[PDB]
This record gives C-alpha cells, sequence and structure tokens, in this order.
C-alpha cells in the first residue's frame, strides 16, 4: 500500500543524454542510434531570436559548428537536418546504449517522467502531466533544453516530450520528438501566453479511486449524478468536461472498488462544494490531477 | 523556474537489481561486486516468521537453496552469511555494472530516492524522507522487499535503505545496508506499530525558501522570533525542535533571499496558528516537509551527477 508520485526508472534515458553546443549556446541532445536530436533554437544568436529564419540559419552551418560531447568523448557531426522545431545531427558513431524506443505524441491529461539534465548530465527525475492548455508544470533552469519526457510501460521507451522554453507564468513548453510543439507556441521570442488552465477531471477521479483502494471512505456519499449534470457543475470550478471515453476508461477501477463512475462523480461534486474540512486524501489537502487511470492501476496493482 | 518532488537519476542502481528466490518466496537483491544483499526474512516460511530463529534457519540452508537471476542469467551462489537483518549471498561473478558506492546510515529528516522493484526488475522511482518515527511513507506491494533507497554525491551512490515490511497504518519499515533496522522494528510476525510522528521543521523552512525563490511570497511578514520562542510553538504543533545547526545549514538560503531563518520562523508560526486562509504554497495546501535544505539548493541550482 501507499501512493506516491512515481516516475519511471531513468537509466535507459540517461544513456542517451549528450551535450550540444553551437556558438555560445549549450543544451542537451538525445542520442539514439547515429542521430542526436535537440531543439533547433541552439542555432539562434543574440542578435535575432525574435524572428529567426531557421532554414536560412541552418544552411549556413558547417558540421564542425556543432560540438557534441558524450561524457568525455566528442562525437563527430557528419550531417544535419531539421524536422519542424527539432534539429537532427547525424554523428559518426551509433549510441551503443540505445534502448528499444518509439516516439509518441501525447494528449492533454497524459503523464510522463522528465529526466532534467544540464550539460548532457542528469540532475533528477520527476513526474509531469500535459496540461489542458498544452503546458507542463516542470522544474527547469537555463541549460535544461533538450531534456526529455518519456514513459517506459513494459521494456520500450516512449519519448513524448522535448523541452524548449519557459513562459511568463513559470510553466513550460516544448515539442514531441518529431519537433511539433504541444499547443500554439513557437520557438521565437514574440509575445506568447498560456491559456487559462483547467483541472484534469478524469485524473482526479482516478486518484479518488486510488484513495478508496488505499482504505479511504470519508468522501463517499449516497448520491449519484447524470453525466451532463456533473459536467455542468464541474465546469463552474474550471474542471475539464468528463467524456464518455473517460467514463469508459474508469470502468476497471469502478469494478475493482464497487463504486460506479457516476457515484464517484457525486463524491467529487461534494468535495468541490465543501472542501476537505481539515482532512486529507492520500496525503494531499488539494484534489490531485496528475495521476491517470493507467497510472493508478499500475501503481496499485 | 518550478519546483518538483525530484528523485535522483536511478540508472546506476538499476544495473544492480537482481531477483532472489528461496523456497516459495521471491524478492529483490542488490548485486554489488560479487555479493548480493537481500532481506534475511527470505529464508522463512510462514511458520518460521511467527518466531524465527534466523541463525538456526540459515545453517540449515545450502548455497543451492538460493536462486539468483540477473535478467535471465542465473548467478551461482557460492557462499552465504548473515549481517544483522540482511543476508549476503556470495556469487561467482562480479557485477560489471557495479558503480562507485558506499553504505551509509541516514538520520530522521533526511531524504532519499527509492527504486521500487519487483522480480528483480526496476518499476518506479520516487523521493522519500526518513520520518522522525523512523518509518517511510512508501508505495510498496507484494514482492517489493529488497528494493533500495539511495542518494548520489557526484559519481558515488550512497545506499541507505533496504525495504522489509509494511506496518498496519500502511507505512513502511526497513534497514540500512548493514541490516540494522531504522526504528524499533523487528523482522518477526508480532504486533508492531508506527509511533506518533512529527513534522520535520527544518525541511518545512527549506521548502518555504524554495517557494520564495519561485515567487511565492504571500506568507512573508515583518516579524522575527527567537529560537527559544519558536521551539515552544513547534512543540505545541508536534513539530521537531529547530537547532542552531539547522539555522546554520539554512544560512545560504537566508543570504540568497534576504529572509533570515528566524524571520521565516515567524512566517511559519503564523501559518501554524492561523492556517493558509485558502491560499497555497508551491501548489500545496499543506506544509511540505520532505525537502531538505540541500535538496532545495540542488534543485534550484541545477546540480548534476557524473
Ligand atoms: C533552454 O535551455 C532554455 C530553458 C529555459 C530557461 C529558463 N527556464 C527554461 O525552461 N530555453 C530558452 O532559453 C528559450 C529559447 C528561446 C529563444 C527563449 N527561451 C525561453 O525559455 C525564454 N522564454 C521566452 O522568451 O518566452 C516568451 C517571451 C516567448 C513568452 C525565457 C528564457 C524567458
Ligand atoms: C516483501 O516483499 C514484503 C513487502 C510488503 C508486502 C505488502 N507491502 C509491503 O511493503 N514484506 C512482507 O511481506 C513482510 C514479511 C513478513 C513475514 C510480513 N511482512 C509484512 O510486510 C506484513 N506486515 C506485518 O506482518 O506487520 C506486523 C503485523 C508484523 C506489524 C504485511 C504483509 C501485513
Ligand atoms: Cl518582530
Ligand atoms: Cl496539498
Ligand atoms: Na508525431
Ligand atoms: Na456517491
Ligand atoms: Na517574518
Amino acid at each position: 500500500s501507499g501512493f506516491r508520485k512515481m516516475a519511471f526508472p531513468s537509466g535507459k534515458v540517461e544513456g542517451c543524454m549528450v551535450q550540444v553546443t553551437c556558438g555560445t549556446t549549450t543544451l542537451n541532445g538525445l542520442w539514439l542510434d547515429d542521430v542526436v536530436y535537440c531543439p533547433r533554437h541552439v542555432i539562434c544568436t543574440s542578435e535575432d531570436m525574435l524572428n529567426p529564419n531557421y532554414e536560412d540559419l541552418l544552411i549556413r552551418k558547417s558540421n564542425h559548428n556543432f560540438l557534441v560531447q558524450a561524457g568525455n568523448v566528442q562525437l563527430r557531426v557528419i550531417g544535419h537536418s531539421m524536422q519542424n522545431c527539432v534539429l537532427k545531427l547525424k554523428v559518426d558513431t551509433a549510441n551503443p546504449k540505445t534502448p528499444k524506443y518509439k516516439f509518441v505524441r501525447i494528449q492533454p491529461g497524459q503523464t510522463f517522467s522528465v529526466l532534467a539534465c544540464y550539460n548532457g548530465s542528469p540532475s533528477g527525475v520527476y513526474q509531469c502531466a500535459m496540461r489542458p492548455n498544452f503546458t507542463i508544470k516542470g522544474s527547469f533552469l537555463n541549460g535544461s533544453c533538450g531534456s526529455v519526457g518519456f514513459n517506459i510501460d513494459y521494456d520500450c521507451v516512449s519519448f513524448c516530450y522535448m523541452h524548449h522554453m519557459e513562459l511568463p507564468t513559470g510553466v513550460h513548453a516544448g515539442t514531441d520528438l518529431e519537433g511539433n510543439f504541444y499547443g500554439p507556441f513557437v520557438d521565437r521570442q514574440t509575445a506568447q501566453a498560456a491559456g487559462t488552465d483547467t483541472t484534469i477531471t478524469v485524473n482526479v477521479l482516478a486518484w479518488l479511486y486510488a484513495a478508496v483502494i488505499n482504505g479511504d471512505r470519508w468522501f463517499l456519499n449516497r448520491f449519484t449524478t447524470t453525466l451532463n449534470d456533473f459536467n455542468l457543475v464541474a465546469m463552474k470550478y474550471n474542471y475539464e468536461p468528463l467524456t464518455q471515453d473517460h467514463v469508459d476508461i474508469l470502468g476497471p477501477l469502478s469494478a475493482q472498488t464497487g463504486i460506479a463512475v457516476l457515484d464517484m462523480c457525486a463524491s467529487l461534486k461534494e468535495l468541490l462544494q465543501n472542501g476537505m474540512n481539515g482532512r486529507t486524501i492520500l496525503g494531499s489537502a488539494l484534489l490531485e490531477d496528475e495521476f491517470t487511470p493507467f497510472d493508478v492501476v499500475r501503481q496499485c496493482s
């Protein structure tokens, strides 16, 4: 028993992290087979980060303008190409620690582990969620770009996030490993702001089921609700709508605990109305929304 | 910016995890050089656990009674010995992935990362604190015993915890890697309970500094207090005493933010006496105590491991 914000073991990703320098900018790269992936903004200079023309800037680069270091070893760059907002540096050596991997683009509400790195070296690992407004609430300092987010269900690493920038509210934006930003953001210094965020309702429900599995009952009640009445209430608290997909995915947890999904929704309605009255749920005095249904089943079962 | 509950990168430890089977019990072992470490209760039947006589049960065992597997490679056990509550299985092969490491015993209030494993396979990593009552608030299922806790300094892994048991309130107990339990617990099937716990005051202060660094300042006030006066308040709220050494350890964060420790203590006093008034600090509505001062400095300055 117990329930913790649990990340995937990071070793398979640690063996892929390298340092990339272009000009005066250093950040991290992801070295898989004979390709190093990194944010293309490594090639911007201080005289034009507002409207960089990345195609024009990259054609002017020689392979030797990129300094790639794997621990104590310089890797020789032999070609370069750009895919959306990611730079792909072909190097003369395949990474012998390349794991089984795939690239996956995730949806809002999905969670993943982040291996925060500086100068090609890992600093720490933590869990994140893709927020409804397509930001993540990370912990990232200068030099962290190119750090990645990933899952490792079974034995294959699914890379889903590469870090690029920090927005004015202190939250973070980045791309999938095909270089497409999550959300409307762009790798330019033009004014940009995250939309108003909302709470990931399906995940809150998953976490309430985790609390029941771990022995909590105090927030249960004798009421149920229709799906549409639930959404009408939940949206008044800036919660995301709960879809029939979400109801369906919570089925297994509802079967395991004997609490129907719409019965648990009535519990959530009451918690939003009343608060916790000095109590806690799984060690939190707030409703937690960065555990998915899949996360709850993985950690509890 | 940002501030997360952050674990150490687990790669150096993942390469040490193996599966150990004795009889019908399977759990995890820690393979370092040519020794595998695991909980000694692996040798017990449900019978023996009632009142185990560990040294008598162990002499009865032979090397072949222990099946050790690194991935799908069997490691031959060539000797065995007990050290306190940990079993040491000598194997015929040194682990080629052995990192630089040492065994350390931590103090209550100190944090560490847990690599939760099942069947010798790493499954997840999370950050814990050794509670003042010598339990940890872990997340552990059947088969998790032998999972370890650790810290990293530069390139050296310091192993500090091996998991043995779950107590009735759902918290967890285990040993250091020399087999000494943390807390007044025994690896015997007898009634045992976590004692009343307390809050790790120096860690709450460190997390308030982390909040200030990250722009969260509503709880700051013009007042200061004395160590004496604040500790009378701490006692009242089941907070651990704040010592002068704690104050000194927080000095760097005081210099960085302009908030002296006793100035921050006056903030904490008001939070304890008045609550949060509906507000939050670093995304929490409770006062968080599982970040040490060193954790805050490391995370906020980007320290890495080699
Ligand atoms: C890459 O290592 C770096 C990571 C940042 C630094 C601080 N925390 C992080 O997560 N990313 C950047 O420096 C990118 C490059 C881009 C040209 C600017 N940038 C930013 O993160 C900056 N944000 C920014 O300009 O935001 C808008 C004005 C576009 C909203 C910040 C350094 C301010
Ligand atoms: C080892 O994998 C296992 C880990 C446990 C299982 C459930 N969660 C965990 O953290 N450890 C045990 O099963 C040990 C072995 C011992 C013979 C019993 N035991 C327990 O953890 C049990 N606790 C227990 O008996 O507590 C007292 C009554 C002794 C206080 C629990 C399985 C109940
Ligand atoms: Cl005063
Ligand atoms: Cl909280
Ligand atoms: Na894609
Ligand atoms: Na109900
Ligand atoms: Na003050």
